């Protein structure tokens, strides 16, 4: 249940993002693949308008959590893989303290055999020469535990976790996530007892790649039951 029989393999995924942050306006397609059955995900994105006007760290929770390895024994719990094929919607507010934040809405589904997820981003409320608008977060990211929770009011799930971006300075800008899930389909899905996403994520660059970018590999596992 249900996309579990979907993920037993390596699955393509795309990724496609408008965004405006501030006026800025930009996109972004990503494409790589999933093995769910290690949680698995390693990723190229390219930002298709020119240079990212925003740092390439405080997207990365934006750009699939049905690639996340469920143990056997919490098969059950796994909201995001039962809601496959027909996908779910994804939403979230970011608050950056001290700075903006982001609304996303995104819907993750199956195109044929592609996982796809797209993506449409605002951001207001930046400080021009903030930590974002003025790019001054570090090209890495910390690893993390986020608490999904059932939403049983909408059949759904929703999780309220919180990212630090490293500063070149040395310090921290908080990024508070509230996000909610709902399935697009009028299927049944699996609605879970409460339990975390252990997650690690790797950035790096691709050495010929003249246009901005940014390569993840991720490895993310679920626990806590």
């Amino acid at each position: 249940s249900k996309g579990e029989e979907l993920f037993t393999g390596v699955v393509p995924i795309l990724v496609e993002l408008d965004g405006d942050v501030n006026g800025h306006k930009f996109s972004v397609s990503g494409e790589g693949e999933g093995d769910a059955t290690y949680g698995k995900l390693t990723l190229k994105f390219i930002c298709t308008t020119g240079k990212l006007p925003v740092p390439w760290p405080t997207l990365v929770t934006t750009f699939v959590q049905c690639f996340s390895r469920y143990p056997d024994h919490m098969k059950r719990h796994d909201f995001f893989k039962s809601a496959m094929p027909e996908g779910y919607v994804q939403e979230r507010t970011i608050f950056f303290k001290d700075d903006g934040n982001y609304k996303t809405r995104a819907e993750v589904k199956f195109e044929g055999d592609t996982l796809v997820n797209r993506i449409e981003l605002k951001g207001i409320d930046f400080k021009e020469d903030g930590n974002i608008l003025g790019h001054k977060l570090e090209y890495n990211y910390n690893s993390d535990n986020v608490y999904i929770m059932a939403d049983k009011q909408k059949n759904g799930i929703k999780v309220n976790f919180k990212i630090r971006h490293n500063i070149e300075d040395g310090s921290v800008q908080l990024a508070d996530h509230y996000q909610q899930n709902t399935p697009i389909g009028d299927g049944p899905v699996l609605l879970p007892d409460n339990h975390y996403l252990s997650t690690q994520s790797a950035l790096s660059k691709d050495p010929n790649e003249k246009r901005d970018h940014m390569v993840l590999l991720e490895f993310v596992t679920a626990a806590g039951i």
